[PDB]
């Protein structure tokens, strides 16, 4: 399987092992994990990580030759598992210090999903990018503005967890994943800029 290549321990995911457009794993919906977790579902956790780690270190993401990115699901991957990983740094400030803590959410979830959400939406104002995409694809992309979620980490621990901002963007986006929705599902048909009133644009 893909997953043996993956889980090999001198392997490290790059885009070569991304699938993209078209390959009908993108859209099916993803199958549960059971807890005791398997050693490679325990193994692709942290290589998913690594990934985004080596993705935003700026020599590493040379090397692998690898665009910056903040989450990624075993989807994505060619593996139909309900995994996701997210890593959202924190910027410097104006004057250079690092911030406080350096991510404002580091998390590999195990079925992760959202439990309740707000009833305003948002948008980010730059819009989205995928790595599995190679197109440029214009628009707001429509999602909750606060979701609450619960999710399993790797010893199968339950969290419950609300979040806003960008954060709950990029949890939402990556949860889609695990269920074959692509983010352009929603972008508005007719016009992709349209702004629903109340509709909160993230700039
Ligand atoms: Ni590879
Ligand atoms: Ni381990
Ligand atoms: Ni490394
Ligand atoms: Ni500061
Ligand atoms: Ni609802
Ligand atoms: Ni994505
Ligand atoms: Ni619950
Ligand atoms: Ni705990």
């Amino acid at each position: 399987a893909a997953i043996d290549k993956l889980v090999k321990a001198s392997h490290l995911i790059d885009m070569n092992d991304i699938i993209r457009e078209g390959n009908p794993t993108l859209r099916k919906v993803a199958e549960e994990v059971t807890f005791p977790l398997s050693e490679k579902e325990e193994i692709l956790g942290e290589k998913m990580m690594q990934f985004l780690k080596h993705s935003q270190d700026p020599i590493m993401a040379e090397k692998l030759g690898l665009r910056g990115g903040v989450g990624l699901a075993a989807p994505q991957l060619d593996i139909s598992k309900r995994i996701i990983a997210v890593l959202v740094p924190n910027v410097e400030d104006a004057q250079g210090n690092p911030p406080k803590e350096a991510y404002s959410l580091q998390e590999v979830m195990y079925n992760p999903k959202v439990v309740s959400h707000s009833v305003q939406d948002a948008a980010l104002s730059d819009g989205e990018g995928c790595l599995s995409v190679d197109r440029e694809v214009p628009g707001y992309v429509v999602r909750h503005a606060r979701v609450t979620i619960e999710y399993f980490d790797k010893t199968g621990e339950k969290h419950r967890l609300k979040l806003k901002g960008y954060n709950s963007i990029v949890v939402q986006h990556e949860i889609d994943h695990i269920d074959g929705i692509m983010f352009y599902d929603r972008i508005n048909e007719k016009n992709p800029f349209a702004v629903k009133e109340g509709l909160l644009i993230l700039e």
